Parts: C-alpha cells; structure tokens; sequence
C-alpha cells in the first residue's frame, strides 16, 4: 500500500505513488522526473491527471503513450493553481525535466518536496527565500558523511582531458559512454564536443534525447553510427565482454576501445581524488568509473537544509532499515543543534 511519505497531508495529492494501482482518495497524481522508480506503473491506460514538468510530459506522451488529455505540464518558477491549491515547481539539479515541488496548503502550511535532487546555493535564490517551509520531504540518497564526491564541472573536465588526449595519440580509438536512464547527457555530449563527432546511438535513445528540448541537439546526436567515434550504449554492456563484442562489430574501424561508466558513488572517493583516478584494462579496452553524481553530497544536503531550517524532515529515500533510518534522524539532529533552529 502507498507509503505515508508519498502522500501530502491536506491535499488529495501523491508524489511519485504510480505502482500501488487506484491510490484510494488521490485526486491528482504529480511525477517529479522520468526515472524507472518514480513512474513504474503509468502506461496508456492510465486515465487520472498527471502533474509534471514539460520535458516529463514530453516523454510520458512519446515513450509510455500516455494520453495528452491526462498529462498537465506545468511551467517552471511561476504559481499555478491545482484543484484549489496554489503550487510551484523548481528546477531539481537532477535530471533533464526534474522538479521539486513547493505546495502552499489552504490551512497555510507550506511543503518542499524535493524529488531526486542535487543542492546546489544557486538554490538559496529562486523562490524558496522569499518565505518559510514547515515540512520538508527530503531526497536522503547519500545522507551520511563518508558520501563526497567531486563538483560536475571538475568530473567533466577528467573525461573530457582524458577523451581528448587517447583520441589525439591513436586516431583509430572509439569512445564509449554508458546510459540506462535519462540524466548525465553532460558527460558523452561534452566529449564529443571535444572531438568534433556526433555522439552515435540507438533509435529508441535518440528518440528519448528528442523529448528533452536540449538546444542544438540534432547538431550533437546521431543514429549513424558509421559516421560517429562517440558511441552510447546500455550500462550493462559496458564490460569488457560486451566491449569486445562492440568493437568486432565496427569492422576494423577502430582498435581501441576507452569507455566511461558514469556511477554514482563508489569507496575509490574515501581515498581518491579525480586527479588520481585511473582505468581497468586489458587487451586493448580501458574501461574508466567516474563519480558524476546527480544527488546531494552529504555536505552539499546537510548545508541545504541548514539554510531552509524546516520545522520537520521526512525521509523518502533508504527509509527501509530500522539502522538507516535512526542514523539519518540522529544527523538530523546534529544539523539543528549546530544551526541553531
Ligand atoms: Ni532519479
């Protein structure tokens, strides 16, 4: 059954609650981004009004055939009024089309809820300063603190350095990046940039690329993968099984393979810098694990929350394990303690 922390108190209103069939009393059903987890469950058939982004509307009508009569695409930073209650979306620093949702109850509570999000100061300056949250509804992914990883700009700068740098040495080398959901597009379209080629990938791919109004984007994406040195392939494939297979697949074009697996956090960050971050090989394939994180860092969630002072936190991520869960409650504390509030 829906768990408590997809449901807004006041409101007949779910947030990212798709899988539990008819949520009983839910009125509107919003989605915050388009990943696998927070939509499992829509489909064509689904006929209850669905809340999002425009790029989210966009791939819900051509990727899961929903129908445009139940998608209602909202517009980013601008006060929109849904079944009687005044709401705001916000841009997550997530995903392409991912929001948070700010909604202010008939009673005047005002509610955060974050979605997927990575924080960022530039937050301190939309909307949310101009008044105050009582209940925040918190993207806990990486809350504890051996959880650091590099900004995305420095993380960029490694691959892009390092693409540039093989390619130049052996003109024969092919690229390849790894993707199985929407989000860090920066990594293989900043590599290719370098490069001058079009990042070459499947149909299905180029077509979810197409849902996300990325300016200039017919420039940098092909189907044609004859003509590209910057190949997309799933997650899974990149292995050096699956890497070797590629390449007997390109027919002599190339013989060198370098791949990036963009990860979300792995222990290497405990000890490692960017700087000192280096391949697994063998044969003529190096395969490179890169920290390109789209969530919070501890540090960059407890500084967000400081800031916001929420009156209280609910957890919508590891909340599973009665470990997990009185951990992060304890940090919650530290971080009020210290703040002040
Ligand atoms: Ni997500």
């Amino acid at each position: 059954t829906c768990p408590f922390y997809k449901k807004i108190p006041g409101t007949g209103f779910t947030v990212d609650a798709f899988q539990y069939g008819v949520v009983e009393g839910c009125t509107a059903y919003f989605l915050t981004h388009f990943h696998s987890d927070h939509y499992a469950g829509l489909s064509k058939h689904f006929t209850f009004p669905v809340y999002c982004s425009e790029i989210t509307g966009n791939l819900l009508k051509n990727k899961l055939h929903v129908q445009e009569q139940y998608i209602h695409p909202l517009p980013l930073d601008t006060e929109c009024i849904v079944n009687g209650v005044k709401v705001v979306l916000l841009d997550a620093n997530h995903c392409p089309g991912a929001v948070m949702i700010l909604f202010y109850l008939p009673n005047g509570t005002v509610i955060l809820h974050t979605g997927d999000f990575r924080a960022d100061p530039s937050m301190e300056r939309s909307l949310l300063a101009d008044q105050k949250v009582h209940m925040l509804y918190l993207d806990t992914t990486y809350c504890s603190p051996e959880y650091t990883f590099p900004s995305q700009q420095e993380v960029i700068r490694f691959a892009i350095n390092t693409a540039f740098e093989a390619v130049t040495l052996n003109p024969h080398a092919l690229v390849v990046c790894g993707t199985y959901s929407i989000g860090k597009e920066k990594v293989f379209l900043a590599i290719a940039d370098v490069l001058g080629s079009k990042v070459g990938m499947s149909q299905e791919k180029y077509k979810t690329l197409q849902c996300l109004n990325i300016p200039e984007i017919n420039s940098l994406i092909t189907t044609d993968m004859c003509s590209s040195l910057v190949h997309l392939l799933p997650m899974m494939q990149i292995n050096f099984k699956g890497l070797q297979s590629h390449l007997k697949k390109c027919g002599g074009k190339y013989n060198q393979i370098l791949a990036f697996r963009p990860t979300g956090w792995t222990h290497s960050n405990k000890f490692t810098r960017i700087a000192d971050v280096i391949p697994q090989t063998k044969g003529n394939i190096s395969i490179y694990g890169i920290p390109y994180s789209e969530h919070s860092s501890y540090l960059e969630m407890k500084r967000f929350v400081q800031w916001l002072k929420p009156q209280k936190i609910i957890p919508t991520v590891n909340v599973g394990t009665w470990k997990s869960r009185s951990t992060m409650e304890k940090y919650f504390r530290e971080w009020k303690l210290e703040a002040g509030y």
